């Protein structure tokens, strides 16, 4: 047997109130906040890559080799 | 046997109130907020890539190799 | 046997109120909010890619290799 | 047997209130906040990569070798 | 047997209130805050990489060798 | 006097505002005002006797959540002679 | 006098504002005002006797959450002769 | 007098503001005002006797959370003759 | 007199402000005002007798959290003759 | 007189401000004002007798957390004849 990333909960009682709960989070992006007030942005681009926004990426993969979650704002000229 | 990313909950009682719950989150993007107030943006682009918006990407894959979740704002000229 | 991303819940009682629930989230984009107030945007584009909007992408795939969830604002000139 | 990243909780009682809970977090990005007020940004780009935004990437992978979670703002010209 | 990164909790009682909880955090980025007020930024880029934003990357991998979590603001010209 | 001008351009925006007053705004926010959450009570053998004569009595397992804007929130009020003139 | 000008450009923005007053804003925030969370009570054999004559009594397991803006929040108030003139 | 100008440019921004007053803002923040969290009580054999005559009594397991803006928050108030003139 | 100018540039920003007043702002912050957290009480055999005549009594396990802005926060107040003239 | 200028550049920023007043700001900070944390009480056999006549009594296990801005925070106040003229 093999357990990986397993949340387990068990409870037992006779009389009363019993609560059992389990939660799991894998590759989760939570709570991203961004505020821009009275911001001046001047961009001149000639053949390049410019990123000024908000990017939130969450990736979960099984048996995946060589995977890329995020690739933001790049110039690639491989030969 | 093999368990991966498994949420398990068990409860037992005789008299009363019993609550059992299980939750699972894999590759989940939650709670993204963005505010732009009185913002000035001037962009001049000639053959490039400019990104100024909001991007939220969530990807879950099984047996997937070489997968890319997000690729934002790039210039690719591979030969 | 093999379990992956499985939410399990079990409950037992004799007299009273019993609640059993299970939830699963895979590749889910939840809660994206964006506000733009009194925002000035001037864009001049000549043969390029400009992105200023809101993008929310959720992808779930099984046995998929080389899959791309989102590709936003790019210039591709592969030979 | 083998346990890795496992959260386990067990409780037992006869009369009263009993609460059992388990939580797991793997590759989770939580609580990112950014504020820009009265900020001036002037960017001139010629064939390069400029990144000025907010990037939040969370990646969880199993049996994945050579994986890259985030690659932001780079110029690649491999031969 | 082998245990690695395992949180375990057990409780027993007869009468009263009993609470049992377990939490696990692996590769988690939590609580990142950034404020820029009245900031002036002037950038001139010619074929390089400039990064001025906020980057938060969290990666959890199992059986993954040679993995890179974050690679921000680099110029690569390998032959 | 508030003046905004833009002349001899390709793309031009000119905005002029005399007086401006912003308002309250919520974006992806959660609020909880007067909320009762997660109350558990277990009783086996309770003997309760109440003898009330012209009064307010609150007895037993009580869970009250109140949210008032322009009024008063009370649970038990045994008063008398409440008058408002003009 | 507030003047903003922009002449002989390709992209130009000119904004002029006399008086400005910002407001309150929430972005991805959580608030809890008057919140009761996680109350557990266990009682086996409780004997309770109440004799109330013209008063306010609060008895037993009580969980009260109150949020008031322009009023008073009370649990037990045994008063008399409340008057507001004009 | 507030003047902002920008002439003979390619990209130009000119903003002029006479008076400005910022406001309160929350970004990814949590607030707790008047919050009761995690109260556990165990009682086996409690004998309680209350004899109230024209008063306010609060008895037993009580959990009260109050948040008031322009009012008073009280638990037990046994007063009399409350008057507001004009 | 406040003047800001920018001439003969490629990218130019000119901002002029007469009077400015910043506000309060929270970024990724937590606040706790009037919070009761983690109260545990165990009682086996408690005998309690209360005889109240025109007063305020608070008895037993009590957990009170209060947050007031423009008012008074009291637990037990046995007063009389409260008047506000004009 | 406040003047800021920038001439004959490639990238130029000119800002002029007459009067400026900064505000309070929190970044990744935690605050605790009037907080009760971690109170444990164990009682086996307690005998309590209270005889109150026109007064305020607080009895037993009490946990009070108060946060007031423009008011008074009291636990037990047995007063009389409170008047505010004009
Ligand atoms: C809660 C409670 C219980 C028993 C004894 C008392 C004194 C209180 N407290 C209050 O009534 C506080 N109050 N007073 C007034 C003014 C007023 C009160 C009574 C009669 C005439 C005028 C009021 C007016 C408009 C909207 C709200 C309110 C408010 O909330
Ligand atoms: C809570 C309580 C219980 C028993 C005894 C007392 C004194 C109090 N405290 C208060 O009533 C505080 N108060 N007073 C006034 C003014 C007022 C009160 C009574 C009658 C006429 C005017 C008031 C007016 C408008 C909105 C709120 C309020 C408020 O909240
Ligand atoms: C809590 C309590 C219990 C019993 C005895 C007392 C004195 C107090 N304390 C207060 O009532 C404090 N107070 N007073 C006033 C003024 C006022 C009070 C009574 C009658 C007429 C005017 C008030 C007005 C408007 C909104 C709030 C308030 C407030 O909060
Ligand atoms: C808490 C308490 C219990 C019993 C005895 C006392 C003296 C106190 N203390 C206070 O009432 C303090 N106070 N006073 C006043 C002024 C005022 C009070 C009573 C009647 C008329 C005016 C007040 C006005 C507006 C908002 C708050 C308040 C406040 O908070
Ligand atoms: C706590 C307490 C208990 C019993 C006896 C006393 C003296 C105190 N102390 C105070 O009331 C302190 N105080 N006083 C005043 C002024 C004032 C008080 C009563 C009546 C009329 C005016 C006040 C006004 C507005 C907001 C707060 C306050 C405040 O807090």
């Amino acid at each position: 047997k093999t357990k990986q990333g397993v949340a387990e909960a068990a409870g037992k009682t006779k009389e009363g109130v019993l609560y059992v709960g389990s939660k799991t989070k894998e590759g989760v992006v939570h709570g991203v906040a961004t505020v821009a007030e009275k911001t001046k942005e001047q961009v001149t681009n000639v053949g390049g890559a410019v990123v000024t926004g908000v990017t939130a990426v969450a990736q979960k993969t099984v048996e995946g080799a060589g995977s890329i979650a995020a690739a933001t704002g790049f110039v690639k000229k491989d030969q």
